[PDB]
């Protein structure tokens, strides 16, 4: 089940044994999930010093652009889109190749502060197309294989800067809301959540308002205080809506056809009223049990809090599953990336954090409870010069 969000543009597999990837000063480095835990440099590019890559101008992702289920390195650079393909053996093509003179800072006028760039398999080809929410609307470049990307085309004249879409007010996602397996657009706009149905052919149907909530102008949902996710809360592979609001967690369940039901307060925690603050805490939805549905995970003050989904979008009690990864243990949103991702292959998401001095993990027992914290390795951390301003780090399934 693939959902692409602004916060998590690189989806991960359930089950999986996700790797760690880092775009450091000197290039691209990986920690292969395996019996030997080490940092390996794979490309002398896509780095602050290796190619002049900047977080304020360029976009760096992992995505399968060839169709072999081994994600490639994709960077939206200064004058075009650059790709280093995955060789399958802990190496990548170096140097990367320039596949399209668009979607770039000085080619097409793309801006981190104004626009969104994703890679997604929008036509079920098995290959990721380039997808951008730009000025005029959503632009796609078809991945025709073999490094051949077609000229960018307007997929739909909406969800663009020109239609009032703003990173400081609104949210945009790609997610299948119909069940046909095609990722549709989900946008939390000014006054409505809208969807736009993927027609399969590089176009989206007109925006349709589905929910008059979860937006700044409909309920007072703000970017700085009230995060929102799109995720399957029921198990039918159709995405639902979840928001962390003031009183707690609100949901709107998919009716099954890309229309959405009533908005309900389903849990009185993980909200502003329980102390949660975007500036100090991390809130995620991931599958932590064999039910294969969105459970709630929060990196709070004292540790990690979890509420398990009963299977139908209603939730059990909140339990502090570990007394670590929290604000009280030194964890800072502007320094220490945290992800909820299967690292062990059992289908139950685990925890990994890039800490001050070590990368730390903590493994799901298989039932949504967790074991003790493990120090994985002393690298890819603040202490080794990895900052949010100069580097990008992800959990990603590089080998499949
Ligand atoms: C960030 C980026 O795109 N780096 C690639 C580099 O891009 C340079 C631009 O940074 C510079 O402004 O202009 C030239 C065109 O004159 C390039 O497009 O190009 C490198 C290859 O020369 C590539 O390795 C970098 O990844
Ligand atoms: C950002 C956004 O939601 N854009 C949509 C646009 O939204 C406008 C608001 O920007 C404006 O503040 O108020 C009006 C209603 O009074 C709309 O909600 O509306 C468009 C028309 O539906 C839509 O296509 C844009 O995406
Ligand atoms: C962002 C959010 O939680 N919106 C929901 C709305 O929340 C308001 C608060 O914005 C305000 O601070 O406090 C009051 C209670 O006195 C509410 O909790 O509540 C709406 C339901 O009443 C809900 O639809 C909004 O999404
Ligand atoms: C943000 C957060 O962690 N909220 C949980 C709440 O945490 C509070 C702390 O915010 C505060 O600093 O101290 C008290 C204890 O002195 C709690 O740790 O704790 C709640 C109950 O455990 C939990 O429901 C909140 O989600
Ligand atoms: C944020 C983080 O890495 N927390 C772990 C903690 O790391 C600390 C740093 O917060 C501190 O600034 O430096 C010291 C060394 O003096 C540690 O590296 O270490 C804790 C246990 O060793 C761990 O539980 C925190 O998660
Ligand atoms: C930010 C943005 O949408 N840029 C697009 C660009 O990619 C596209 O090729 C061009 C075509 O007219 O128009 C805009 O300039
Ligand atoms: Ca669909
Ligand atoms: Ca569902
Ligand atoms: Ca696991």
């Amino acid at each position: 089940v693939v959902v692409i969000s602004q916060a998590l543009p690189v989806p991960t597999r359930i089950p999986g044994v996700a790797d760690l990837v880092g775009f450091g000063n000197g290039g691209v480095y990986i920690i292969r999930n395996s019996l030997l835990i080490q940092v390996v440099k794979v490309i002398n590019n896509f780095g602050y010093d290796a190619g002049g890559w900047r977080v304020e101008k360029h976009v760096r992702l992992l995505a399968d652009t060839t169709g072999d289920n081994q994600p490639d390195v994709v960077g939206f650079g200064e004058n075009g889109v650059w790709i280093s393909t995955n060789n399958g053996n802990n190496t990548f093509v170096d140097p990367p190749k320039m596949v399209l003179a668009n979607f770039a800072y000085a080619a097409g006028g793309w801006r981190v502060e104004k626009h969104i760039r994703f890679m997604a398999d929008l036509r079920k080809t098995g290959r990721a197309d380039i997808v951008g929410f730009g000025d005029g609307g959503i632009y796609i470049s078809r991945n025709n294989g073999g490094g051949q990307f077609a000229p960018a085309q307007l997929a739909l004249n909406n969800f663009g800067y020109a239609q009032g879409w703003r990173l400081d007010r609104h949210l945009r996602f790609l997610a299948d809301v119909t069940g046909d397996g095609l990722l549709d657009v989900v946008g939390f706009g000014e006054n409505q959540v809208y969807i736009a149905r993927n027609s399969g052919n590089g176009t989206f149907q007109p925006a349709q308002a589905v929910v008059n909530n979860f937006c700044i102008g409909a309920g007072g949902w703000t970017i700085s205080a009230h995060p929102r996710v799109v995720a399957d809360l029921t198990g039918d592979r159709k995405a639902d809506i979840l928001g962390f609001g003031v009183a707690g967690v609100y949901t709107s369940l998919n009716n099954g056809n890309g229309t959405f039901g009533a908005v309900n307060l389903v849990l009185k925690d993980f909200g502003v009223n329980s102390g949660w603050r975007v500036e100090k805490h991390v809130r995620c939805v991931s599958s932590l049990t064999n039910k294969k549905v969105g459970d709630i995970i929060g990196f709070g003050d004292a540790g990690v809090y979890v509420a398990l989904n009963n299977g139908n979008g209603t939730f059990g009690p909140v339990k502090r599953v570990i007394d670590n990864f929290g604000y009280n243990q030194g964890w800072r949103v502007d320094k220490h990336p945290r992800f909820v991702v299967d690292l062990t292959g059992d289908g139950c998401a685990d925890i990994v954090g890039f800490g001050e001095n070590s990368v730390w993990a903590c493994m799901n027992k298989g039932d949504g409870t967790f074991g003790p914290i493990m120090q994985l390795i002393d690298d890819m951390t603040v202490s080794k010069g990895w900052t949010l301003q100069k580097t990008v780090r992800y959990a990603a399934n590089l080998y499949l």
